[PDB]
Parts: C-alpha cells; sequence; structure tokens
C-alpha cells in the first residue's frame, strides 16, 4: 500500500468483477450528463 498523508484509504477489492462494455457506456453516460448539465449551467 502506497505512502499517505494523513489519511489511508483501503477497505476491500474493487476490480475484482470486470465491468462490462455496457457499463463502460454508461460510463460516458454519465460523464456526458455532467457535463452537459454544467454547460447548462454555464453557458458563458
Amino acid at each position: 500500500y502506497q505512502l499517505t498523508s494523513g489519511y489511508k484509504p483501503a477497505p476491500m477489492d474493487l476490480s475484482f468483477i470486470k465491468l462490462t462494455p455496457s457499463q463502460e457506456a454508461m460510463v460516458d453516460k454519465l460523464a456526458e450528463n455532467a457535463h452537459n448539465v454544467w454547460a447548462r449551467d454555464r453557458i458563458r
């Protein structure tokens, strides 16, 4: 485990169950949604 600077998070393992390509498309869905709501509030 790496060197920390006040707090050391390592609860469990997370990359065991591999993400599906539908999850990789939903990653783009969430990112597109977030950036579009952002530019919906950041028109200028």
